[PDB]
């Protein structure tokens, strides 16, 4: 039986193409790729770009046929239209800063007021203050965006990032802090901006030196799929040109290490710090800026022995610099250095928790030392005493979700964005004292037509297929029924120590309300939910474990009357696609709808593109022979099950034609050969595709609301839900 909507596009195969890998368990294994020439940049191959504009074009016939497609856009658009803004950040001008939404700009602009002024900003009067930066008029279309700022220590200068209009690769610029974009300023151009522009940057870290005269950045060779290579740090001078730049580290032996520089906040030490791959493990040295010139001539010295541990900059007293390390802590810990004395090694402040990966560490009122850990997949607020370590108690104890902690240690307050699936967002404040301080309701995010009352997060525990207890939030309607009727989305990562912390999506919300829904999120192994132990017990070898996991969680779900097990709708992004693609070939019958975003999915080639190389540490090497035997038996472009005996679920591929972050080549040749070996269906499998790379890390509410509106009405149609 043929379906209306094929015949799928067609896709030139390349029947010749193959590699011989080397493999422990056979020797060696030849690879058959026959869509091997799609792994060619859309800008540089014909046959890239008529699969591109083929596929687009088909997917885009399917999404809009349906009525619902529309009807999500329209629901999203109202929805949405909701003021949005970050916690106050203070500033060396005197001023907070914050970021700000109407509700349907394209991206978010920055405003800022005089401390002690902050009570008359974020009103039903709008946003007060003062506008500083509107991303929305550096492009015609809203898609350009700011990749970051750090203002100089004087407070006159303020150097930014803006990702260039085909690529996730930016420029770094400077502007005074008394040149604000006006409100009535054209779109297309930066107005105000100074003349300094340096190029070639792929990552904003820019750090200033203690005289503004000057600032610290990472930058690679010029432009003019590949490899990213050669990443030098340099030091730029305001007024000079680029040409200028003083060139303070190269490593011409290692062109896929990453390098980048930070300055204690005295400005007194410059810690070097050098990634070899994805793992929490750096070549690190420190040199003292009153000893030295700029320049490839510093007298660096040895932190500590490279590839053992990270190190970040929490402080510094004189020559004893504080820093979150992770040196013989897998979950973290403080531990201080005296610069002065660099034999003696690290003196440990704060011990690791065995119990809790330590995510950040900040000094506030002086001597008031704040940690945020995360325990039971949400995170909690300690506060130390600096000097002694000494435990001080805990705040918004109360609140289980996420913060954002703003404030410096000058600052007796501290400004704290707390979020979880039900709280969009409550910027409190927090004043230190002696023995406690006090704790006020600065502004609060509101949503209207959104009631949060009428919601529910629970939190259950359930068993792996090897007996492990994986932790699950399920958001839904309290007055959903537990029938086995609902629906569910489920959304899952798994990797890279990235907890899967309780986050406010508007969206996710009104899929829960318009169909009956529930959105499930499981704590599978890969992330830091339960420490760094969760992340080693998902990865390599174990990354099985991960599919494992999100499978048990959705036959959870099914097994305890949640939801239907005709309506499994499954989410995943970049690593998160591994999960997707593993376990739509591995249990394609559990599933009735998979969204894959910007995915990795060839498991064997992902080293030759881009950042994928810094992968190895997460996946293994699929050049070593003992790696390949494991990366094969999941990678999901590899395993696609044979048509005779499979039904594929409906399967909806999410890429930009460009993406420097995943080459979108791995969805081009998944697409490619799911369409190939399911071309009757009877479930399609699509691509959706951006032309305009709107960047992950800079895209537009418009662009997301039409990405969120296919996505929406494509589970609609897949799992047949009627919207309410
Ligand atoms: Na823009």
């Amino acid at each position: 039986s043929f379906p209306g909507w094929g015949p799928y596009p067609p896709v030139e195969r390349d029947e010749t193409s193959a590699i011989t890998y080397s493999s422990k368990l056979h020797g060696s294994v030849t690879v058959r790729d026959p869509y091997s020439q799609l792994e060619v940049p859309f800008e540089d191959s014909e046959e890239t770009k008529a699969f591109v504009h083929s596929q687009r074009k088909f997917a885009r016939t399917y999404l809009d046929e349906n009525p619902d497609r529309e009807a999500w856009l329209e629901t999203l658009k109202k929805s949405w239209n909701y003021r949005r803004f970050s916690a106050l950040k203070p500033e060396s001008d005197g001023h907070y800063y914050f970021e700000y939404n109407d509700g349907l700009q394209s991206q978010l602009s920055l405003y800022r007021v005089r401390m002690g002024e902050e009570d008359t900003v974020l009103t039903e009067s709008g946003p007060g203050g003062e506008l500083f930066f509107n991303p929305n008029l550096l492009s015609l279309d809203g898609n350009a965006a700011l990749t970051g700022f750090v203002m100089s220590p004087c407070g006159n200068y303020w150097a930014y990032g803006v990702s260039e209009h085909g690529s996730d690769w930016m420029s770094i610029y400077v502007r005074k802090t008394s040149s604000p974009h006006l409100p009535s300023q054209e779109r297309g151009k930066d107005p105000g901006r100074m003349n300094d522009k340096i190029r070639h940057v792929r990552f904003f870290i820019v750090s200033w030196t203690s005289d503004s005269k000057g600032f610290f950045y990472s930058r690679y060779p010029p432009e003019d799929n590949a490899p990213a290579m050669n990443c030098m740090v340099y030091y730029h001078r305001i007024g000079e040109d680029q040409e200028s730049d003083v060139l303070v580290h190269e490593d011409p032996e290692h062109p896929f290490w990453i390098s980048s520089v930070q300055l204690t906040p005295s400005g007194r030490y410059i810690l070097f710090a050098a990634s070899r791959d994805a793992s929490h493990t750096q070549l690190v040295k420190i040199a003292d800026l009153h000893e030295n010139d700029i320049g490839t001539n510093m007298k660096w010295k040895n932190l500590h022995d490279p590839w053992e541990a990270r190190f970040t900059i929490v402080g510094d007293e004189g020559s004893k610099i504080y820093f979150m390390t992770n040196l013989k802590a897998k979950n973290y810990k403080v531990a201080t250095f005296d610069a002065n004395h660099p034999d003696e090694g690290l003196t440990t402040l704060i011990a690791e928790d065995p119990n809790a990966f330590l995510v950040s560490a900040s000094i506030h009122a002086q001597d008031k030392l704040l940690l945020v850990y995360l325990r039971n997949a949400s995170h909690e607020i300690h506060i130390r005493d600096l000097t002694t370590g000494k435990p001080l108690g805990r705040i918004f104890e109360d609140l289980l979700g996420q913060f954002m902690v703003s404030g410096r240690r000058q600052d007796n307050d501290i400004f704290v964005l707390f979020s979880s699936f039900l709280s969009p967002g409550t910027v409190y404040r927090y004043t230190f004292g002696e023995e406690k301080g006090y704790r006020s309701l600065f502004r609060a995010i509101s949503i209207p037509g959104l009631n949060l009352d009428d919601f529910m997060t629970e939190s259950v525990f359930y068993p792996s297929k090897d007996g492990t207890s994986v932790h699950m939030f399920i958001t839904r309607p309290k007055d959903v029924l537990l029938d086995g009727t609902s629906p569910v989305l489920q959304y899952g990562y798994g990797g890279f120590s990235l907890a899967m912390l309780p986050t406010f999506s508007l969206s996710t919300l009104l899929f829960c309300k318009i169909y009956r829904a529930i959105y499930a999120i499981p704590n599978i192994r890969g992330g830091s939910e339960y420490g760094e132990s969760w992340h080693r017990e998902g990865m390599l070898d174990k990354k099985q474990n991960v599919f494992d996991d999100f499978n048990a969680a959705t036959e959870w779900l099914i097994a305890n009357k949640y939801a239907s097990k005709d309506r499994i709708a499954i989410r995943g992004g970049a690593n998160g696609g591994v999960l997707t693609t593993a376990c739509a070939n591995q249990a394609p019958g559990l599933y009735r709808c998979v969204i894959t975003i910007e995915g990795i999915i060839d498991m064997l080639r992902f080293p030759k593109f881009t950042f994928g190389a810094s992968w190895r540490s997460e996946y293994g090497d699929p050049e070593d022979p003992e790696d390949f035997d494991f990366i094969f038996k999941y990678s999901p472009y590899h395993n696609i099950p044979p048509p005779g005996d499979t039904v594929m679920p409906a399967m909806l591929f999410f890429t930009a034609a460009y993406d420097d972050r995943v080459s979108p080549l791995h969805t081009f040749k998944h697409v490619a050969a799911l369409q190939h070996n399911f071309p009757k269906g009877p479930n399609p499998c699509l691509m959706r595709i951006d032309l305009n790379s709107g960047h992950f890390a800079g895209k537009s509410t418009q662009e997301m609301l039409e990405e969120t509106a296919d996505e929406y009405s494509f589970i609609g149609k897949s799992m047949g839900l009627t919207m309410q």
